[PDB]
């Protein structure tokens, strides 16, 4: 369930930047965040397969769908 509800926040709850926008830069610091010492494998390719648009960073479209109501 949740819904658009909950991913409306995720988005922010990753942005850290205020920006509208996810990018590498940050998503370590919310691994390091929640538990650091992640193989660079998880940073790029979890970002690679949320990067549809390839600009090293996500989009309110591509994220809402990577962001299928997690956490
Ligand atoms: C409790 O422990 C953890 C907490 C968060 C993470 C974590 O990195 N998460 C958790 C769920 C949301 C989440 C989303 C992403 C993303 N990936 N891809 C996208 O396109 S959007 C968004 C930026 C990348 C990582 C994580 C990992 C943990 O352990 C493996
Ligand atoms: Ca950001
Ligand atoms: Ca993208």
């Amino acid at each position: 369930g949740k819904s658009e509800e909950e991913l409306s926040d995720l988005f922010r709850m990753f942005d850290k930047n205020a920006d509208g926008y996810i990018d590498l830069e940050e998503l370590k610091i919310m691994l390091q965040a929640t538990g650091e010492t992640i193989t660079e494998d998880d940073i790029e390719e979890l970002m690679k397969d949320g990067d549809k648009n390839n600009d090293g960073r996500i989009d309110y479209d591509e994220f809402l769908e990577f962001m299928k109501g997690v956490e």
